């Protein structure tokens, strides 16, 4: 009985309002239940250093740019683990290029026992995306959705929650016309869209094989306690069989 | 040839951006031929939350509230640890901050249980990760405080460094308390005479017996710019703890 919670890089960029939502959410079910945060950037240092095309070039440049942007990391973290912890809850924030190795944008080397102590001494761990370092190129960008689906396929939650800032997966674009919410997602309606982001419809289908994904509108409180309890809200992918 | 540098937890602060910038200038003296790993305690940041909130009782009484000043511990401790980055970065040194409790787990006070590969290939690619004595789970009480001198012991039996500094507010170990108006500084520290203070800070000597086992100990003062780099060179300065045989 774990759950992992995904924030958008978008629904918390800072939105303190949000952030109190989710937790006070959280709250309805800590400590009867165990939960791992996620949260992503709101990204600019990145760019500017160009963290994904690896030790190349200017390497001194781009090793004091991957310490920077790690920094700036830690610091909307903090921001995050500070909101939830006025709120009551034990967030302990866990950093990400600590314990993953990285290999072609995928985590192939990970330390999970400090998150398991973490867990079974109901403290809730919030990783977040992050710069890593790449076995194949020196320096990469880990992407949250990288940490989840390394995560789900180690520690098998019985569910991942994805926040986005729509109310889930669309039959065409959602801000177009005539887009209809696809209640319950096969992997064949993934795979319908991918031909036609796509990254993380790729790591839903990889951690379907292992949990039960919801995605869901964060901006709007109660649909986090509705997907926890396994209700009607969203779009929900079960687990393959 | 790796040095493990221990930055005293009354040096860098009680913030001294200044001996911060001292100890920068110093390693990249000798970055990139040297990889290095720093270690730094909590000065006016991590001790007023620790204590504030008895984490070194473990998980007793108000779990609750211990858990919260957990939290609040470990991100003081991060700002600590941002400033000394920070800092370092804009010596052009490519600082990086590994977070120990992380990656460690407590027992009796020392980790019985640890992850050093990213710490390898940290170095390997030519870092300078930044570690800190830190709030740690334990698998004892549930919580605990893993102090630097731990992290570095560790770190010692571990990685096996060439050398560890230990910067403090003295010059080094003294034949006393260095508040006595008749105390001397030990140029060569044995075994004998490390036995001899601790039957009378103690912690810092105990690690120091552990850790000489596989390498060699520096103590020196680290609000003097050049000790570092005396020490660094395996120059005369402070107290020196040769490798046991
Ligand atoms: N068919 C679709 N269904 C739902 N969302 C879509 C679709 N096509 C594009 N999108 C958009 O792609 C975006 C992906 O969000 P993203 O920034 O990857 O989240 P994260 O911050 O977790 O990486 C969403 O904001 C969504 O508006
Ligand atoms: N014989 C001795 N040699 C050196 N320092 C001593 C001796 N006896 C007592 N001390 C004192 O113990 C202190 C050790 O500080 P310490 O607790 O190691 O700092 P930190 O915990 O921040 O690393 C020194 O500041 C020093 O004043
Ligand atoms: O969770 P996301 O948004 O997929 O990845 C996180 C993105 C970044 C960019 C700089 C540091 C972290
Ligand atoms: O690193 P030091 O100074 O040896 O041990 C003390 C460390 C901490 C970190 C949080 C509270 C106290």
């Amino acid at each position: 009985h774990m759950i992992i919670i995904k924030l958008g890089g978008s629904v918390i960029s800072f939105h303190r309002h949000i952030v109190e939502q989710i937790a006070e959410e959280i709250a309805q079910f800590y400590p009867d239940e165990s939960f791992i945060l996620v949260h992503g950037g709101g990204h600019p240092n990145a760019r500017e250093y160009k963290i994904t095309e690896g030790l190349v070039g200017d390497v001194d440049r781009k090793r004091i740019g991957f310490s920077k942007t790690h920094q700036a990391m830690l610091k909307l973290n903090d921001l995050i683990i500070q909101t939830f912890l006025e709120k009551g809850l034990p967030a302990y924030s866990v950093s990400s290029s600590s314990i993953f190795l990285l290999e072609n944008k995928e985590v192939v080397y990970g330390e999970l026992e400090i998150l398991r102590k973490l867990l079974e001494l109901k403290f809730i761990p919030v990783l977040f995306g992050d710069t890593a370092i790449a076995l194949d190129k020196g320096i990469d960008i880990l992407s949250g959705d990288q940490i989840v689906s390394y995560l789900a396929k180690m520690l098998k939650p019985s569910k991942v929650i994805f926040l986005m800032d729509v109310d889930g997966i669309y039959d065409r674009n959602p801000k177009e016309r005539d887009a209809k919410l696809i209640e319950e997602l096969n992997v064949e309606e993934i795979r319908h869209l991918l031909e036609s982001i796509g990254n993380k419809l790729r790591e839903a289908l990889k951690i379907a094989k292992h949990s039960e994904v919801y995605f869901i509108n964060g901006k709007v409180k109660e649909n986090l306690g509705k997907a926890i309890r396994g209700e009607k809200v969203g779009t929900r992918l079960r687990k393959l069989e």
